[PDB]
Protein backbone atom coordinates (compact mmCIF):
# COMPACT_ATOMS: atom_id res chain seq x y z
CA UNK A 1 0.00 0.00 0.00
CA UNK A 2 1.13 3.69 -0.30
CA UNK A 3 1.69 5.61 2.84
CA UNK A 4 1.78 9.63 2.96
CA UNK A 5 2.98 11.51 5.84
CA UNK A 6 2.36 15.07 6.36
CA UNK A 7 5.08 17.28 7.73
CA UNK A 8 8.74 18.10 7.59
CA UNK A 9 10.66 17.88 11.06
CA UNK A 10 12.05 15.06 13.60
CA UNK A 11 8.41 13.80 14.61
CA UNK A 12 7.71 13.09 11.47
CA UNK A 13 11.17 11.53 10.57
CA UNK A 14 10.21 9.49 13.54
CA UNK A 15 7.36 8.34 12.22
CA UNK A 16 8.20 7.51 8.60
CA UNK A 17 11.13 5.51 9.88
CA UNK A 18 8.47 3.83 12.34
CA UNK A 19 6.15 3.01 8.86
CA UNK A 20 9.24 1.81 6.80
CA UNK A 21 9.90 -0.84 8.98
CA UNK A 22 6.20 -2.71 8.21
CA UNK A 23 5.84 -5.17 5.83
CA UNK A 24 2.38 -3.34 4.55
CA UNK A 25 4.22 -0.65 3.79
CA UNK A 26 5.34 -0.80 -1.02
CA UNK A 27 5.71 3.12 -1.65
CA UNK A 28 6.26 5.80 0.91
CA UNK A 29 5.71 9.17 0.41
CA UNK A 30 6.43 12.47 2.70
CA UNK A 31 5.16 15.94 2.51
CA UNK A 32 7.66 17.33 1.67
CA UNK A 33 9.97 15.99 4.37
CA UNK A 34 13.54 16.45 5.23
CA UNK A 35 17.04 14.90 3.81
CA UNK A 36 16.72 12.56 6.89
CA UNK A 37 13.71 11.35 5.71
CA UNK A 38 13.71 11.08 1.96
CA UNK A 39 16.57 8.11 2.45
CA UNK A 40 13.17 6.07 3.33
CA UNK A 41 10.63 8.12 1.69
CA UNK A 42 9.93 9.86 -1.86
CA UNK A 43 9.51 13.70 -1.50
CA UNK A 44 6.54 15.25 -2.37
CA UNK A 45 7.25 19.12 -3.05
CA UNK A 46 3.81 20.11 -1.87
CA UNK A 47 3.75 22.20 1.65
CA UNK A 48 2.40 20.58 4.74
CA UNK A 49 -0.39 23.61 5.05
CA UNK A 50 -1.57 23.70 1.24
CA UNK A 51 -4.01 21.18 2.59
CA UNK A 52 -6.26 21.11 -0.60
CA UNK A 53 -3.46 20.69 -3.27
CA UNK A 54 -2.15 17.66 -0.55
CA UNK A 55 -5.66 16.29 -0.73
CA UNK A 56 -5.70 16.34 -4.55
CA UNK A 57 -2.16 15.14 -4.87
CA UNK A 58 -2.87 11.81 -2.24
CA UNK A 59 -5.88 11.24 -4.84
CA UNK A 60 -4.73 11.29 -8.00
CA UNK A 61 -1.67 9.36 -6.30
CA UNK A 62 -3.85 7.19 -4.72
CA UNK A 63 -2.22 7.12 -1.73
CA UNK A 64 -3.97 4.30 0.61
CA UNK A 65 -3.16 5.80 3.99
CA UNK A 66 -1.93 9.43 5.30
CA UNK A 67 -0.16 10.29 8.62
CA UNK A 68 -0.15 14.21 9.66
CA UNK A 69 2.66 15.01 11.71
CA UNK A 70 2.26 18.86 12.48
CA UNK A 71 -0.59 21.30 13.80
CA UNK A 72 -1.06 24.14 11.46
CA UNK A 73 -2.71 21.30 8.40
CA UNK A 74 -4.53 19.68 11.54
CA UNK A 75 -6.00 22.91 12.22
CA UNK A 76 -6.49 24.48 9.07
CA UNK A 77 -8.62 20.92 8.14
CA UNK A 78 -6.50 18.77 6.16
CA UNK A 79 -8.60 15.81 7.25
CA UNK A 80 -11.60 17.80 6.03
CA UNK A 81 -10.14 17.94 2.63
CA UNK A 82 -9.04 14.86 2.65
CA UNK A 83 -12.48 12.85 3.36
CA UNK A 84 -13.63 15.12 0.75
CA UNK A 85 -11.79 13.18 -1.26
CA UNK A 86 -12.79 9.58 0.09
CA UNK A 87 -9.30 9.52 1.56
CA UNK A 88 -8.36 7.69 4.45
CA UNK A 89 -6.17 10.04 6.54
CA UNK A 90 -5.19 10.19 10.50
CA UNK A 91 -6.12 12.65 12.63
CA UNK A 92 -8.71 15.19 14.02
CA UNK A 93 -11.09 17.24 11.39
CA UNK A 94 -11.45 20.81 11.56
CA UNK A 95 -13.97 20.98 14.37
CA UNK A 96 -11.83 18.56 16.78
CA UNK A 97 -8.73 20.32 15.80
CA UNK A 98 -9.93 23.06 17.86
CA UNK A 99 -8.71 21.67 20.87
CA UNK A 100 -5.55 22.77 20.28
CA UNK A 101 -6.33 25.54 17.35
CA UNK A 102 -7.82 27.79 19.94
CA UNK A 103 -6.92 28.30 23.63
CA UNK A 104 -10.37 30.02 24.60
CA UNK A 105 -12.40 27.03 22.80
CA UNK A 106 -9.93 24.32 24.74
CA UNK A 107 -9.98 26.57 28.44
CA UNK A 108 -14.29 27.07 28.07
CA UNK A 109 -14.31 23.03 27.00
CA UNK A 110 -12.26 22.12 30.03
CA UNK A 111 -14.27 24.27 32.52
CA UNK A 112 -17.57 22.80 31.10
CA UNK A 113 -15.87 19.28 31.67
CA UNK A 114 -14.05 19.30 34.92
CA UNK A 115 -10.99 18.80 32.87
CA UNK A 116 -8.04 19.95 35.61
CA UNK A 117 -6.11 23.04 34.22
CA UNK A 118 -4.76 26.61 35.58
CA UNK A 119 -7.72 28.98 36.18
CA UNK A 120 -7.80 31.71 33.71
CA UNK A 121 -9.57 34.45 32.08
CA UNK A 122 -10.15 35.50 28.23
CA UNK A 123 -9.80 38.52 26.77
CA UNK A 124 -10.14 40.66 23.41
CA UNK A 125 -9.23 44.19 24.81
CA UNK A 126 -6.21 45.56 25.40
CA UNK A 127 -6.67 48.12 28.43
CA UNK A 128 -9.27 45.08 30.02
CA UNK A 129 -6.44 42.83 30.06
CA UNK A 130 -3.95 45.36 31.30
CA UNK A 131 -5.85 46.67 34.55
CA UNK A 132 -6.45 42.77 35.17
CA UNK A 133 -2.95 42.05 35.31
CA UNK A 134 -1.94 44.55 37.28
CA UNK A 135 -4.65 43.46 39.96
CA UNK A 136 -3.60 39.92 39.76
CA UNK A 137 -0.10 40.53 40.00
CA UNK A 138 2.29 38.15 38.72
CA UNK A 139 4.21 35.48 38.25
CA UNK A 140 1.10 34.80 35.23
CA UNK A 141 1.16 33.55 31.82
CA UNK A 142 -0.08 35.39 28.98
CA UNK A 143 -1.29 33.33 25.79
CA UNK A 144 -2.79 34.25 22.18
CA UNK A 145 -5.92 32.50 21.17
CA UNK A 146 -4.24 30.49 18.30
CA UNK A 147 -1.13 29.04 16.60
CA UNK A 148 1.92 31.66 16.17
CA UNK A 149 4.58 29.10 15.76
CA UNK A 150 5.78 28.63 18.91
CA UNK A 151 5.75 32.29 20.57
CA UNK A 152 1.75 32.51 21.93
CA UNK A 153 2.19 31.26 25.25
CA UNK A 154 4.13 33.90 26.90
CA UNK A 155 5.25 32.91 31.02
CA UNK A 156 5.40 36.63 32.35
CA UNK A 157 7.77 36.91 35.49
CA UNK A 158 6.20 40.78 35.76
CA UNK A 159 3.48 42.40 35.47
CA UNK A 160 5.30 44.90 32.96
CA UNK A 161 6.44 41.46 30.79
CA UNK A 162 2.69 40.97 30.72
CA UNK A 163 1.74 44.19 29.77
CA UNK A 164 4.31 44.43 26.93
CA UNK A 165 3.08 40.75 26.14
CA UNK A 166 -0.59 42.00 25.52
CA UNK A 167 0.57 45.13 23.66
CA UNK A 168 1.81 42.96 20.79
CA UNK A 169 -0.62 40.27 20.89
CA UNK A 170 -3.55 43.03 21.32
CA UNK A 171 -2.58 46.27 20.34
CA UNK A 172 0.12 45.07 17.46
CA UNK A 173 -1.94 41.93 16.58
CA UNK A 174 1.53 40.31 15.79
CA UNK A 175 -0.53 37.05 14.29
CA UNK A 176 -3.09 38.33 13.43
CA UNK A 177 -6.78 36.97 14.54
CA UNK A 178 -4.93 34.12 16.83
CA UNK A 179 -3.71 37.16 18.90
CA UNK A 180 -6.63 39.30 18.85
CA UNK A 181 -8.14 37.25 21.75
CA UNK A 182 -6.05 35.85 24.12
CA UNK A 183 -6.20 33.73 27.64
CA UNK A 184 -4.20 34.99 30.89
CA UNK A 185 -4.00 31.66 33.15
CA UNK A 186 -2.46 30.82 36.72
CA UNK A 187 1.18 29.92 36.88
CA UNK A 188 1.57 26.63 38.17
CA UNK A 189 4.48 24.53 39.48
CA UNK A 190 5.81 21.16 39.28
CA UNK A 191 7.17 19.19 37.03
CA UNK A 192 6.69 19.06 33.17
CA UNK A 193 5.66 16.06 31.39
CA UNK A 194 3.78 14.72 28.37
CA UNK A 195 0.87 12.18 28.11
CA UNK A 196 -0.04 10.66 24.67
CA UNK A 197 -2.79 8.87 23.89
CA UNK A 198 -4.50 7.48 20.20
CA UNK A 199 -8.23 8.16 20.37
CA UNK A 200 -11.48 7.05 17.64
CA UNK A 201 -14.64 8.09 18.93
CA UNK A 202 -15.29 6.09 22.59
CA UNK A 203 -11.72 4.01 22.40
CA UNK A 204 -8.45 5.14 23.27
CA UNK A 205 -4.82 3.82 23.52
CA UNK A 206 -2.11 5.11 25.56
CA UNK A 207 1.10 5.05 23.94
CA UNK A 208 5.00 5.55 25.99
CA UNK A 209 4.85 8.46 28.13
CA UNK A 210 7.54 11.00 27.98
CA UNK A 211 9.04 14.36 29.43
CA UNK A 212 10.24 16.96 27.26
CA UNK A 213 12.45 20.08 28.06
CA UNK A 214 11.14 23.54 26.62
CA UNK A 215 13.70 26.05 27.71
CA UNK A 216 16.40 26.82 25.32
CA UNK A 217 19.50 26.62 28.14
CA UNK A 218 20.54 24.26 30.49
CA UNK A 219 18.63 24.58 33.95
CA UNK A 220 15.70 25.51 32.58
CA UNK A 221 16.90 29.14 31.00
CA UNK A 222 16.55 31.18 28.06
CA UNK A 223 13.79 31.60 26.09
CA UNK A 224 11.00 28.76 25.21
CA UNK A 225 11.10 26.98 22.37
CA UNK A 226 9.10 24.00 21.03
CA UNK A 227 11.23 21.67 22.32
CA UNK A 228 14.89 20.68 23.18
CA UNK A 229 15.20 17.28 24.17
CA UNK A 230 12.75 14.17 25.29
CA UNK A 231 13.26 10.85 27.08
CA UNK A 232 10.55 7.64 27.61
CA UNK A 233 9.25 6.91 29.78
CA UNK A 234 9.62 9.36 32.62
CA UNK A 235 8.66 8.30 36.11
CA UNK A 236 7.14 11.85 36.92
CA UNK A 237 4.18 9.80 35.69
CA UNK A 238 4.08 6.64 38.00
CA UNK A 239 0.88 4.13 38.52
CA UNK A 240 -1.34 6.51 40.27
CA UNK A 241 -0.29 9.85 38.38
CA UNK A 242 -1.41 7.92 34.99
CA UNK A 243 -4.42 6.73 37.06
CA UNK A 244 -5.57 9.84 37.31
CA UNK A 245 -4.45 11.39 33.89
CA UNK A 246 -6.52 9.07 32.29
CA UNK A 247 -9.69 9.21 34.64
CA UNK A 248 -9.74 13.75 35.23
CA UNK A 249 -8.17 14.16 32.08
CA UNK A 250 -8.31 11.33 29.11
CA UNK A 251 -11.42 9.78 29.68
CA UNK A 252 -13.37 13.51 30.80
CA UNK A 253 -12.00 14.91 26.82
CA UNK A 254 -13.84 11.58 25.33
CA UNK A 255 -17.26 12.24 27.16
CA UNK A 256 -17.19 16.24 26.74
CA UNK A 257 -16.74 15.45 23.07
CA UNK A 258 -19.37 13.13 23.13
CA UNK A 259 -21.45 15.73 24.72
CA UNK A 260 -20.91 18.10 22.27
CA UNK A 261 -21.18 15.66 19.20
CA UNK A 262 -17.87 16.19 18.12
CA UNK A 263 -16.04 13.26 16.25
CA UNK A 264 -12.74 12.77 17.29
CA UNK A 265 -9.87 10.49 15.91
CA UNK A 266 -6.14 10.48 16.31
CA UNK A 267 -3.14 11.15 18.45
CA UNK A 268 -4.11 13.33 21.73
CA UNK A 269 -1.17 15.20 23.26
CA UNK A 270 -2.06 16.86 26.71
CA UNK A 271 0.87 18.84 27.58
CA UNK A 272 1.06 18.93 31.72
CA UNK A 273 2.25 20.09 34.84
CA UNK A 274 2.14 17.68 37.86
CA UNK A 275 1.31 20.00 40.39
CA UNK A 276 1.12 19.14 44.19
CA UNK A 277 -2.84 19.33 43.14
CA UNK A 278 -2.05 16.35 40.85
CA UNK A 279 -1.62 16.37 37.00
CA UNK A 280 -3.37 19.94 35.31
CA UNK A 281 -3.28 20.26 31.14
CA UNK A 282 -1.02 23.27 30.13
CA UNK A 283 -2.66 22.37 26.80
CA UNK A 284 -3.92 20.36 24.40
CA UNK A 285 -2.19 19.23 20.89
CA UNK A 286 -4.08 17.53 18.40
CA UNK A 287 -1.38 15.21 16.90
CA UNK A 288 2.04 13.97 18.12
CA UNK A 289 4.62 16.07 19.99
CA UNK A 290 8.14 16.76 18.30
CA UNK A 291 10.40 15.33 19.76
CA UNK A 292 8.04 13.43 22.25
CA UNK A 293 7.53 11.34 19.50
CA UNK A 294 11.56 10.41 18.90
CA UNK A 295 11.30 8.70 21.85
CA UNK A 296 8.16 7.71 22.45
CA UNK A 297 8.13 5.69 18.61
CA UNK A 298 11.66 3.94 19.46
CA UNK A 299 9.86 1.98 22.48
CA UNK A 300 6.71 1.18 20.09
CA UNK A 301 8.06 -2.56 19.16
CA UNK A 302 4.82 -3.84 17.31
CA UNK A 303 4.42 -2.70 13.53
CA UNK A 304 3.37 0.93 14.17
CA UNK A 305 2.20 0.87 10.24
CA UNK A 306 -0.66 -1.79 11.40
CA UNK A 307 -0.98 -0.57 14.68
CA UNK A 308 -2.57 2.68 13.13
CA UNK A 309 -4.93 0.74 9.90
CA UNK A 310 -6.19 -1.31 12.89
CA UNK A 311 -6.95 1.72 15.17
CA UNK A 312 -8.46 4.12 12.58
CA UNK A 313 -10.92 1.25 11.60
CA UNK A 314 -11.76 0.57 15.34
CA UNK A 315 -9.92 -2.87 15.92
CA UNK A 316 -8.71 -3.26 19.40
CA UNK A 317 -4.50 -2.77 20.07
CA UNK A 318 -2.23 -3.46 22.20
CA UNK A 319 1.00 -1.13 22.20
CA UNK A 320 3.82 -3.08 22.89
CA UNK A 321 6.55 -1.07 24.84
CA UNK A 322 10.48 -1.48 24.19
CA UNK A 323 12.22 -2.41 27.81
CA UNK A 324 14.66 0.09 27.16
CA UNK A 325 15.04 3.68 28.01
CA UNK A 326 14.81 6.48 25.02
CA UNK A 327 16.60 9.74 24.98
CA UNK A 328 16.67 12.53 21.98
CA UNK A 329 18.79 15.37 22.12
CA UNK A 330 17.93 18.05 19.80
CA UNK A 331 20.59 19.59 18.42
CA UNK A 332 19.43 23.58 16.90
CA UNK A 333 20.65 26.45 14.55
CA UNK A 334 22.50 29.28 16.20
CA UNK A 335 19.80 32.24 16.57
CA UNK A 336 17.17 29.68 17.29
CA UNK A 337 14.06 29.89 18.75
CA UNK A 338 14.43 33.67 16.94
CA UNK A 339 15.53 33.76 13.12
CA UNK A 340 17.85 30.43 13.04
CA UNK A 341 20.86 30.60 10.47
CA UNK A 342 21.13 28.28 8.44
CA UNK A 343 22.64 26.26 5.08
CA UNK A 344 25.70 25.00 7.80
CA UNK A 345 27.40 21.55 6.65
CA UNK A 346 26.74 19.23 8.26
CA UNK A 347 29.56 16.73 9.83
CA UNK A 348 29.68 13.14 11.04
CA UNK A 349 25.88 11.27 10.21
CA UNK A 350 27.76 8.41 8.87
CA UNK A 351 29.64 7.74 12.19
CA UNK A 352 26.43 7.75 13.87
CA UNK A 353 25.01 5.60 11.49
CA UNK A 354 27.13 3.16 12.93
CA UNK A 355 26.92 3.27 16.31
CA UNK A 356 24.90 1.14 18.23
CA UNK A 357 21.78 2.38 19.95
CA UNK A 358 21.71 5.43 18.29
CA UNK A 359 19.12 6.78 16.08
CA UNK A 360 19.49 10.26 14.63
CA UNK A 361 15.74 11.78 13.55
CA UNK A 362 16.80 14.70 10.68
CA UNK A 363 14.47 17.75 11.90
CA UNK A 364 15.56 20.72 9.65
CA UNK A 365 17.78 19.51 6.86
CA UNK A 366 18.16 19.51 3.26
CA UNK A 367 20.86 18.75 0.73
CA UNK A 368 23.61 20.68 -0.69
CA UNK A 369 24.75 18.62 -3.69
CA UNK A 370 26.02 15.58 -1.86
CA UNK A 371 26.26 17.54 1.61
CA UNK A 372 23.74 18.02 4.35
CA UNK A 373 23.04 21.17 5.13
CA UNK A 374 21.03 23.04 8.10
CA UNK A 375 17.82 24.45 6.60
CA UNK A 376 15.57 25.44 10.26
CA UNK A 377 15.87 26.58 14.13
CA UNK A 378 15.91 22.54 15.39
CA UNK A 379 18.37 20.77 12.75
CA UNK A 380 18.54 16.63 14.63
CA UNK A 381 17.48 14.45 17.06
CA UNK A 382 20.77 12.47 18.23
CA UNK A 383 18.71 9.55 20.14
CA UNK A 384 19.81 6.33 22.17
CA UNK A 385 18.29 3.34 23.80
CA UNK A 386 19.50 2.72 26.93
CA UNK A 387 18.96 -0.51 29.68
CA UNK A 388 19.10 2.36 32.16
CA UNK A 389 18.42 6.41 32.09
CA UNK A 390 22.12 6.99 32.80
CA UNK A 391 23.05 5.00 30.14
CA UNK A 392 20.49 6.02 27.53
CA UNK A 393 21.29 9.88 28.33
CA UNK A 394 25.20 9.07 28.16
CA UNK A 395 24.99 6.91 24.84
CA UNK A 396 23.55 10.10 23.45
CA UNK A 397 25.34 12.45 24.76
CA UNK A 398 28.63 10.19 23.27
CA UNK A 399 27.36 9.80 19.89
CA UNK A 400 26.91 13.97 19.85
CA UNK A 401 30.51 14.03 19.97
CA UNK A 402 31.20 12.59 16.50
CA UNK A 403 28.24 15.33 14.80
CA UNK A 404 28.98 18.59 13.88
CA UNK A 405 27.69 21.62 12.09
CA UNK A 406 28.64 25.47 12.97
CA UNK A 407 26.95 26.86 15.16
CA UNK A 408 25.34 23.79 16.78
CA UNK A 409 23.55 24.10 20.36
CA UNK A 410 22.04 21.77 22.30
CA UNK A 411 21.47 21.07 25.95
CA UNK A 412 23.05 19.14 28.82
CA UNK A 413 20.99 18.60 31.51
CA UNK A 414 18.03 16.09 29.06
CA UNK A 415 16.61 13.65 31.77
CA UNK A 416 18.21 15.22 34.51
CA UNK A 417 15.06 15.93 36.66
CA UNK A 418 13.78 11.97 36.23
CA UNK A 419 16.71 10.79 38.63
CA UNK A 420 15.98 12.12 41.54
CA UNK A 421 12.44 9.36 41.26
CA UNK A 422 14.94 6.57 40.19
CA UNK A 423 17.53 4.73 42.38
N1 LIG B 1 -0.12 27.76 33.12
C1 LIG B 1 1.24 27.55 32.99
N2 LIG B 1 2.03 27.50 34.08
C2 LIG B 1 3.36 27.31 33.98
N3 LIG B 1 3.95 27.15 32.80
C3 LIG B 1 3.24 27.19 31.65
C4 LIG B 1 1.83 27.39 31.71
N4 LIG B 1 1.37 27.38 30.43
C5 LIG B 1 2.36 27.19 29.62
N5 LIG B 1 3.55 27.07 30.31
C6 LIG B 1 4.90 26.83 29.74
O1 LIG B 1 4.91 27.12 28.29
C7 LIG B 1 5.13 25.87 27.56
C8 LIG B 1 4.24 25.81 26.32
O2 LIG B 1 4.98 26.38 25.23
P1 LIG B 1 4.13 26.20 23.87
O3 LIG B 1 4.89 26.83 22.78
O4 LIG B 1 3.95 24.62 23.56
O5 LIG B 1 2.70 26.94 24.05
P2 LIG B 1 1.59 26.53 22.92
O6 LIG B 1 0.35 26.17 23.64
O7 LIG B 1 2.04 25.24 22.05
O8 LIG B 1 1.27 27.80 21.98
P3 LIG B 1 2.60 28.30 21.21
O9 LIG B 1 3.28 27.15 20.56
O10 LIG B 1 2.17 29.35 20.07
O11 LIG B 1 3.60 29.03 22.25
C9 LIG B 1 4.83 24.74 28.55
O12 LIG B 1 5.53 23.53 28.21
C10 LIG B 1 5.28 25.35 29.88
O13 LIG B 1 6.68 25.17 30.07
Amino acid sequence: MKVLVVGNGGREHAIAWKVAQSPLVKELYVAKGNAGIWEIAKRVDISPTDVEKLAEFAKNEGVDFTIVGPEAPLVEGIVDEFEKRGLKIFGPNKEAAKLEGSKAFAKTFMKKYGIPTARYEVFTDFEKAKEYVEKVGAPIVVKADGLAAGKGAVVCETVEKAIETLDRFLNKKIFGKSSERVVIEEFLEGEEASYIVMINGDRYVPLPTSQDHKRLLDEDKGPNTGGMGAYSPTPVINEEVEKRIREEIVERVIKGLKEEGIYYRGFLYAGLMITKEGPKVLEFNVRLGDPEAQPILMRVKNDFLETLLNFYEGKDVHIKEDERYALDVVLASRGYPEKPETGKIIHGLDYLKSMEDVVVFHAGTKKEGNFTVTSGGRVLNVCAYGKTLKEAKERAYEAIRYVCFEGMHYRKDIGDKAFKYLS
